[PDB]
């Protein structure tokens, strides 16, 4: 298919260096084989049928217990399975065709499973391998959420609406009230199960602030919103001139621009590797809210810093030729998810148009700083 | 009349649900009509003109016999009247101009009759209606304490001071000595007659520990004093996730901060109603000691729990509007006591300033958990 052509092309057969005694973080159950496959450079690599098989486990392994991470932005549940592996559950807050209204600020946006699903597949198509796997799933919220929690703060919020439907809302801060409830028809809600990274006890994770963090207030603009030479100073700030880091943040901001996800207020790393490893692309629920509007604000880090990874630049050039192209390559996968169609056609169609903006931001920028200054080189 | 405007506002016309055969504790003298008026949700209601007339009894009823509560923290007397009803008497231990010393711990604080009275009016202005009625009264301590007691331990402590005044101190532990005696000029002492709750023979009261109870010694910090997420756990502990209970402690913990009463080590319930009734706001004598100082420790239950009642939030916002305001609304009623002024004016000024801290603590706290999580709604279906 279109997806068969991509993973045979040599740009997706790039192999990583050999792993040392470090670089490891650490026929078992699938959630555990996923943890040990995590190394310094990626989160799973192209092969590894565990990732595909962990997606079947997230879909259909029996939910044994459900708990609620209290005091979050919106509702996120923790599902615990029969085989001791757990997962993060984000439920459906909006339909597929809906867009965030234009008068909403970026911090008033909902977290939607459509982005959670599409972000793992979008990330896997860019051969980043940084998003933990996510599967879509229909959950009988009587048999699989309400009746299998001993967390009465979540059980207490279940009621029956005048429509004889089962509803619930939990306890967060944004949109956890009766008027923002989640209601099945009559008792299934649908949502995204994101596989859980290893417990923080046996795998510490440093939490970083990213330098283009927006001003989570109205009227007050952020530092980069006023200073056009902001990137001349950021290439001389502590940890960001040592990697594989400026190179890795430009990777992520192209990831985010493709989805329109402007909520990248922090990014997490795996500690055991230091300032020179990959960035975990977590909590991607804010993307794919607008498909007829391209948010250039997210891209400003690319027009200001003007440099990409060569691995990721050459792949992007490939994903624009029609014989491969994101849209058909994106709808090709995401067809192996249960919540199909996880992206309505305008979101898949906007992925192509947003892609060619990244390629033009590089071409206008490659003819003002020259090659090599713009394009690194990891093809050796 | 600013007090007239308040009781016309719809926030003071809220009606309760219907009272069943339970919810009454029971199934004439003025003190007895107060007992039978106790129901599940309140202690008297705004209607009940008995309360106003019961305060007249505490002012002018003949004191027939006086006895001393053995083993109290400080001096506390029991007055029994001609009509067999009784009342609790706290004598004047501190003047109107005094403040508690800054180096005093909450457990070294004096209990003063001004607090007993002012807490009753402050509670009535907040439409809580949880404090038993209390009236101030001047007592001829010759004719009304010494010469009408059969308690040798209270009688033995009466003496005449070198200033030819009559003094006495009783037998407690804090401030029951000659050097802390209570002296009229020359034989009137003044104090607060707090009407008596029904006898415990026919009305059991369950006694609860409040979870923000301080560690009543120096050096030792309390449970909540180290853990800012203390109340995330208290809303998951038996009786505090079922009410109308976490919310009822928020009512009380806002009351205490307004008065500065940090000695709320326990609170009482009526049992005959179960875990689903109101909290009797008792023993408020430790409040109104400081008027140039705002004690934030008392408010910690609210900043940690971050949830209040909407009835009680809107009234708090209302009691800050200049056309209502604690100040004028408090000195209005408190002028109906014999001991006018029961509160010195900077204390009424401090009541206003302390209120705006509570309203800002809810505003700063409502913008981090949001409405619906912070403000529960009990005016659903009310004017």
């Amino acid at each position: 298919s279109v997806l068969q052509s991509l993973f045979e092309h040599p740009l997706y057969r790039t192999v990583l260096p050999d792993l040392t005694e470090e670089d490891t973080l650490f026929s078992y159950p699938n959630w555990l084989r996923f943890h040990i496959g995590i190394n310094r450079y990626e989160l799973y690599s192209r092969h590894n049928p565990v990732i595909a098989a962990l997606l079947r486990d997230l879909l259909s392994q029996k939910i044994s217990s459900v708990g609620m991470k209290s005091g979050g932005t919106q509702l996120k549940l923790i599902m615990s399975f029969q085989n001791y592996g757990q997962a993060l559950f984000k439920p459906m807050k909006q339909t597929r065709e809906q867009e965030t209204p234009p008068d909403f600020f970026y911090f008033s946006d909902f977290e939607r499973h459509n982005a959670e699903i599409a972000a793992f597949h979008l990330d896997r198509i860019l051969d980043f391998r940084r998003v933990p796997p996510v599967a879509g799933r229909l959950v009988n919220m009587t048999r699989e959420i309400r009746d299998v929690t001993r967390d009465k703060k979540l059980w207490r919020t279940f009621f029956v609406s005048p429509a004889n439907n089962i509803c619930f809302y939990g306890e967060c801060s944004y949109y956890c009230s009766t008027e923002h409830a989640l209601c099945g028809k009559p008792d299934q809600i649908e949502g995204s199960l994101a596989a859980f990274l290893p417990d923080l006890a046996l795998a510490k994770r440093k939490t970083w602030r990213n330098p283009w963090r927006r001003s989570y207030h109205k009227r007050k603009k952020a530092e980069w919103e006023v200073d056009p030479d902001y990137c001349d100073e950021v290439k001389q700030t502590p940890p960001y001139d040592r990697g594989t880091r400026l190179l890795d943040i430009m990777d992520m901001t192209i990831f985010d621009f493709l989805m329109g996800n402007m909520d990248r207020h922090h990014y997490e790393t795996f500690e055991k590797f230091g300032n020179d490893t990959f960035i975990i692309h977590l909590d991607n629920g804010r993307g794919f809210g607008k498909h007829s509007h391209d948010e250039m604000s997210i891209l400003v880090p690319l027009t200001q810093c003007c440099r990409v990874k060569r691995s990721t630049y050459l792949r992007l050039q490939l994903l624009a030729k029609e014989e491969y192209k994101l849209s058909s390559l994106m709808e090709e996968s995401l067809l192996q998810d249960r919540l199909v169609p996880v992206l309505i056609k305008p979101h898949l169609e906007a992925l192509d148009r947003r892609l060619r903006l990244v390629l033009k931001v590089l071409s206008d920028c490659v003819e003002k700083d020259g090659f090599s200054a713009v394009v690194e080189n990891d093809l050796d």
